[PDB]
């Protein structure tokens, strides 16, 4: 294990002040420019629009163009310039630090796995919500595809079992995964029709392909808002905040390019400009950076430390999503 944060101290503790409860949604395939807040032609986020104290960040570049590449980078101390995917698995990452500091770290996954981020942590601190042995909300579509809202079912137990600790809950959603965008949302979220239902994106009508993708954003909107909504039911006991960042974006036909994963060298901006949202309770004292701050995945690790009153030298100079 290669540490970078052995100096990390937590300056105030949950026995001498309100314990902190944060949800970090790790998003999937979402594009900054199909967010309404960023100027999109469609209301892709009606519910987030209704919630007080949410910051939309109009300028976020992802560490890379794939799940296996950006998710480790998202939790790394090295930053996108010194980051190396291939040894990432055995660096100390920010969840290692907070867990060492006694913050209770949970990872629920309706996507794949943590792409190595949870590896040094006890198996039990990770749960597979793609399967119905965990996800109560799989039966809501003709595909039986388990849903991200399911990852909220039961979080109250756990908060029960961790009563009086600091908690960082990572929800790794299926989000906007392709090719089969149409499969990602329940019929309630089918605002835009007709829709691509083919596996050969390209042979589809661009508009129909745009349409499935935006329906899949509406569901993500419903998940994120339900995520804040669950936090709110704990605001008088815990300092609650919610961080959402996508791992990468998506090419939807631009220059005959689709899906993602193109090497950062020659990658279209579509695969790298990602949305980021931050919500907090007014009682917490947290303050967001300006909406328009030019930010990258490198802001996540310092945000996570600041959320828990934890300083660490390798990122004391790093711009976070919050002051
Ligand atoms: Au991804």
């Amino acid at each position: 294990t290669i540490y970078h944060a052995k100096d990390a101290v937590q300056a105030t503790k949950p026995d001498m002040r309100k314990p902190r409860l944060v949800v970090f949604v790790v998003g999937e395939t979402a594009r900054a420019d199909h967010v309404s807040f960023n100027g999109y032609e469609r209301d892709t986020f009606p519910q987030l629009a209704k919630i007080d104290g949410v910051t939309n960040f109009s300028n976020v570049t992802s560490c890379g163009t794939s799940t296996a590449y950006s998710v480790p980078c998202m939790f790394s101390y090295l930053g996108a310039d010194e980051y190396d995917v291939d040894t990432a698995k055995y660096q100390e990452n920010v969840l290692d630090t907070l867990d060492r500091l006694g913050v209770s770290i949970l990872w629920r996954d309706n996507n794949s796995d943590s792409k190595g981020v949870m590896d040094k942590l006890p198996k039990a601190q990770f749960a597979d919500y793609k399967s119905a042995t965990n996800n109560a909300i799989c039966n809501t579509n003709p595909y039986n595809e388990c849903r991200d809202v399911g990852m909220l079912v039961g979080l109250d137990d756990f908060v029960a079992a961790n009563n009086g600790k600091d908690m960082l809950i990572m929800l790794h959603q299926m989000g906007n995964h392709g090719p089969a965008y149409f499969k990602r949302y329940d019929e309630k979220f089918a605002k835009f029709t007709p829709v691509c239902e083919g596996n050969e994106l390209a042979k589809c009508e661009h508009q129909s392909l745009i349409n499935a993708y935006d329906n899949a954003l509406l569901a993500t909107d419903d998940f994120i808002a339900q995520s804040i909504q669950w936090l709110q039911t704990h605001s008088n006991a815990y300092d609650v905040s919610m961080l959402y960042v996508s791992d990468h974006g998506e090419s939807l036909g631009e220059n005959g390019v689709y899906l993602h994963g193109m090497p950062n060298a020659f990658a279209p901006k579509e695969q790298r400009s990602v949305p980021a949202f931050f919500w907090t309770d007014k009682q917490t004292g947290i303050t967001p950076m300006a909406t328009d701050t030019v930010l990258t995945h490198d802001a996540i690790t310092p945000t996570l430390l600041k959320l828990f009153d934890v300083t660490a030298d390798k990122v004391k100079d790093r711009t976070a999503f919050i002051r």
